[PDB]
């Protein structure tokens, strides 16, 4: 059996719905009370159990509100999720990486007992939009013990992520003019090791701000990636492999 399995056997409809089956509550992490980042909102399942934990970073000039819909949707599938604000809205990717790391530590050690007791601190993931997606890549290369990483329309000036060993799903936007897939998302995916679990999903007819809007495909494949790799939940493999969307690549079957 799999002791990390939660919720029903998945279907396309259940993954595309506005919320998963877990009702979620919220707990604030205030800016001054949060060491190493600018605070945020922790979404957690009311159902008492232990879950993987996920930290999500917005991009340049962005606040947690630009990723709020996605933190809540992922939590409604059985995860503890914090959407952070950064120290400043101008912080750069490698700074956002340290803030993502501090946010994981915050949920584990500084949040209330209701939050901490719902976390399996051995099962963690990071995600990020644009520069926060670059921060995701940087933290992943620094922390090989992370279970999953999901950069969303990522932005970074370093294109060499061959040091990343964390199962990584990159989501690009074909019409992105701020982080063009040709010079960001695609070289990122290609430079990740051929020997790790990884995938590249390029959204069709989407702009750089597609991750900031409730999006059926982003929620579906983000949850599937997290279920498969944070929860070891192989009921979700058949949605990642062979996969769907303008372009899809992967090291399926994994
Ligand atoms: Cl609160």
């Amino acid at each position: 059996a799999n002791p990390y399995e939660r919720g029903p056997n998945p279907t396309d409809a259940l993954l595309e719905a506005r919320s998963g089956p877990f009702s979620v509550s919220e707990e604030r992490a205030s800016r001054f009370g949060a060491d190493g980042f600018g605070g945020g909102t922790i979404y957690y399942p009311r159902e008492n159990n232990t879950y993987g934990a996920v930290a999500i970073s917005p991009g340049y000039t962005g606040t947690q509100a630009s990723v709020a819909w996605l933190g809540e949707r992922i939590a409604s599938h059985g995860f503890v999720v914090i959407t952070i604000d950064t120290n400043t809205t101008l912080d750069q990717p490698d700074s956002r990486a340290r803030q993502l790391n501090a946010a994981l530590d915050y949920m584990i050690n500084d949040a209330s007992s209701a939050v901490r007791s719902r976390i399996d601190s051995s099962r963690l993931a990071v995600m990020g939009h644009s520069m926060g997606g670059g921060g995701t890549l940087r933290l992943a290369s620094q922390r090989p013990d992370l279970k999953a990483a999901i950069p969303l329309t990522p932005w970074h000036l370093n294109k060499n992520w061959s040091s990343v060993r964390v199962p990584t799903l990159i989501i690009g936007a074909d019409l992105d003019t701020i982080a063009p897939v040709l010079t960001h998302a695609r070289p990122f995916y290609n430079s990740l090791p051929t020997s790790i679990s990884k995938a590249y999903l390029e959204l069709d007819g989407a702009t750089h701000f597609a991750p900031n809007i409730p999006n059926k495909i982003i929620g579906k494949y983000s949850v599937a990636w997290l279920k498969r790799f944070v929860d070891n939940d192989t009921r979700y493999t058949q949605f990642l492999c062979p996969g769907p969307v303008e372009e899809y690549r992967s090291t399926c079957p994994f």
